[PDB]
């Protein structure tokens, strides 16, 4: 079968548990659709009522910052008329507003500029669907899928710069405070049998380096690249390129949905990242098995420097066979970064600038995680990790 037609393997992650990954595998001859734009891509989607098998190819690039007539749409297109980026700047800075919450004319005409953007970017995929990049050059830029629903498939797909022109900043997210954006990629909100296969996920042609600093702080325009959130589960990700990004992979929102616990179920297999900075994934709570992953980049990067690989956040059971970290003078432990309530680690060949180490052990976590995968496909000798994921991952590898 061709790529809109293929489903996920009956063993390929947790993705394939129970009811698993059929996409839109048995849509019928109406429900097959090829686009090109934000028109067509979404009259093809449609509502969360259209549950009937379907399948979209996306040829060449859509622009989903676009009006209904496909005019580009950028800043003073979206600006609130009440928001202006000098006053914002003014208002909240940390010499004269502190470290209280952004609040007031500028923020709440901000929060308005933000909702604007979001009704053109953000669009849900409804279940049972399969969307495929015809040939090599399928792009979406400046898109945000979400995926609420059951039994999606995504797969040979370039995502680039899922950018919010309206960054908020949070004054006590961290000692210095943070810019924060709102776009993924594509968010899992309690989406559950989705397979996301040999997709590229990056920030397009305005990468961070690209952002000035205000308060000392990135004016970050970017959020995620594949996130997964409340309830999220059953969900394969593998063959994926992420690079050049900051925060890549979410999984687990909040420590306060603990409503989030025995779900999250998601394998990660044969995924390339390269300068990724962080969250590669970051977990809470979820069994996640993540397995021939290759790992690129440098601490001293000028534009994406990187600080860890997997994220041992809070009550989370990451299951690790395999991995390759490829990153210049940097130790075992630092691999990863564990945050309050992450005491758990199984990781096996994990291989570190070609050497065996034990991430779990290098910081004083329990190897003990409670699960086993058994939806798994062959695993590769770390040996060979490398080259196959160069080799293989990404948009544009298959066709
Ligand atoms: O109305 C809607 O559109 C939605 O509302 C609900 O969702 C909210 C929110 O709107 C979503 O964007 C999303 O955001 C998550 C977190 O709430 C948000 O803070 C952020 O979080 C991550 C990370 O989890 C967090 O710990 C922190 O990271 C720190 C630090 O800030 C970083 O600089 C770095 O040092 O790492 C640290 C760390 O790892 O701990 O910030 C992170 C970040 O991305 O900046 O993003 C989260 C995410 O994007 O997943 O979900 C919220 C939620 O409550 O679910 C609603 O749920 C949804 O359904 C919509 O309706
Ligand atoms: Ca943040
Ligand atoms: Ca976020
Ligand atoms: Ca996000």
């Amino acid at each position: 079968a061709d790529l809109g037609h293929q489903t996920l393997g009956s063993n390929d992650g947790w993705g394939a548990y129970s009811t698993g990954t059929t996409g839109g595998s048995k849509a019928s001859s109406s429900n097959v659709y090829t686009v090109s734009n934000r028109n067509q891509l979404v009259s093809a989607l449609g509502k969360e009522t259209n549950t009937t098998p379907k399948i979209i190819y996306i040829k060449g690039t859509i622009d989903m910052n676009v009006d209904d007539n496909l005019k580009p749409l950028g800043l003073n297109d979206y600006k609130d008329p009440e928001y202006d980026l000098d006053k914002y700047l003014k208002a909240y800075d940390p010499s004269t507003w502190g470290k209280k919450e952004p609040s007031g004319t500028q923020e709440e005409a901000r929060a308005r500029s933000q909702k604007n953007q979001k009704a053109r970017v953000m669009v849900d995929i409804p279940a049972n669907t399969t969307i495929v990049g015809s040939g090599t050059n399928a792009k979406v830029v400046g898109g945000n899928f979400q995926i609420k629903s059951d039994n999606v498939i995504i797969r040979n797909i370039e995502f680039q710069d899922a950018y919010d022109y309206f960054p908020q900043w949070d004054p006590t997210d961290g000692s210095s405070g943070n810019w924060n954006s709102q776009y993924d990629n594509i968010t899992i909100n309690g989406g559950t049998h989705i397979w996301i296969d040999h997709c590229t996920f990056n920030d397009g042609s305005r990468p961070d380096s690209t952002s000035p600093k205000y308060y000392g702080r990135k004016y970050q325009h970017h959020d995620g690249q594949t996130d997964a959130s409340n309830g999220a589960n059953y969900i394969t990700m593998s063959y994926n390129y992420y690079h050049d990004h900051d925060k890549s992979s979410i999984f687990g929102s909040s420590d306060s949905k603990t409503s989030d616990d025995g779900k999250l179920k998601i394998t990660l297999h044969h995924n390339r990242y390269k300068n990724i900075v962080q969250a590669a994934p970051r977990v809470r709570f979820g069994q996640v098995h993540v397995y021939n992953n290759y790992y690129e980049g440098s601490t001293s990067s000028s534009s994406y420097p990187f600080s860890y690989a997997w994220g041992i956040g809070k009550s989370s059971k990451i299951y690790a066979q395999n991995n390759v970290i490829d990153v210049p003078g940097l130790s075992a432990a630092k691999t990863i970064s564990v945050f309050s309530g992450g005491t758990a680690l199984y990781d096996s060949g994990t291989l570190l600038n070609g050497t065996q180490i034990n991430a779990s052990a290098a910081n004083g976590l329990s190897s003990s995680v409670g699960w086993t995968p058994s939806l798994h496909g062959s695993i590769d000798a770390s040996a060979n990790v490398k080259s196959n994921v160069i080799n293989q991952a990404g948009a544009g590898k298959l066709n």
